[PDB]
């Protein structure tokens, strides 16, 4: 249905694994979005075919407010290019590195659109598994939209794919190749609640192997201003055991996210 003649491109938007993302506007309605560019000869390199037709396959038929959309995908012979909308506030990784740290007040917000857009994924048994803040862009109204789902899967699952980057958002079970469920986004979700609030997640280290053992012992301290409020939810959320992480309406509903998020 696409082709590449069919868009005038323009800046890069940020930068992946397999290329870049641009800016780029459709010729004919003048619409503004996204080309996310992935390269064929890296993706046979890595083994990353498949996840690449999850990532369309499962995001394609995903809407929702605080979900990125994917329109349609088209290739040549040398690249893949995805079809996205276009996030005008950039990440919340960048937003990160400007504030350094966000209020109660923004992270508990943040909170309640990423549970909102985590419930309606959980819901068809669709998992995200790599909720990072460099995944997490912001719409207009610098409402949070999750992007990047070259890592989602059907639940339940184990892993054969392994991971490359730093394991600083994942769960035990999934560092420790074991199976698992939706239950992996509710610790995701409360490593990002504590990076929002302290500038850095709750188990960041020097090396990989050090993070492991962190993450392994569930081996974390909060600063003293960290709040009881922000502490009781990071620590419901910080489980060893899978199956004592609480439910996303139990999350949408904690006194501390309740008295912080702003009101649409
Ligand atoms: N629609 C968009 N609007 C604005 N910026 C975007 C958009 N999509 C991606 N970006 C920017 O480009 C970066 C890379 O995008 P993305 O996460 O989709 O790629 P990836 O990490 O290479 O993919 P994958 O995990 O599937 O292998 C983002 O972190 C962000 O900075
Ligand atoms: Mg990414």
């Amino acid at each position: 249905q696409w082709a590449l003649e069919d868009f005038e491109i323009g800046r890069p938007l940020g930068k992946g694994k397999f290329g870049n993302v641009y800016l780029a506007r459709e010729k004919q309605s003048k619409f503004i979005l996204a080309l996310k560019v992935l390269f064929k000869a890296q993706l046979e390199k890595a083994g990353v075919e498949h996840q690449l037709r999850r990532e369309v396959e499962i995001q394609s038929h995903l809407r929702h407010p605080n979900i990125l959309r994917l329109y349609g995908y088209f290739h040549d012979a040398t690249r893949v290019y995805l079809i996205l909308e276009y996030a005008p506030l950039g990440t919340v990784y960048r937003e990160l590195q400007k504030l350094s740290k966000f209020d109660e007040q923004r992270t508990a917000t943040y909170i309640t659109e990423l549970a909102n857009a985590l419930s309606y994924c959980h819901s068809k048994r669709v998992i995200h598994r790599d909720i990072k803040p460099e995944n997490l862009l912001l719409g207009s109204a610098g409402e949070l939209k999750i992007a990047d789902f070259g890592w989602s899967v059907h639940a339940p699952s184990s892993r054969r794919t392994t991971l490359c980057g730093t394991l600083d958002y994942l769960p035990p079970e999934m560092i420790e190749g074991r199976m698992h469920d939706e239950k992996v986004d509710l610790w995701s979700l409360g490593v990002l609640c504590y990076e929002f609030l302290v500038g850095k997640p709750p188990f960041e280290a020097n090396t990989y192997q050090e993070t492991y053992k962190r993450i392994s012992r569930v081996e974390f301290t909060f600063p003293d201003f960290v709040t009881e409020g922000a502490r009781d939810l990071i620590s419901r959320l910080l489980k060893h055991n899978p199956s004592q992480r609480p439910m996303l309406r139990e999350v949408l509903e904690h006194p501390w996210i309740t008295a912080n998020s702003s009101k649409p």
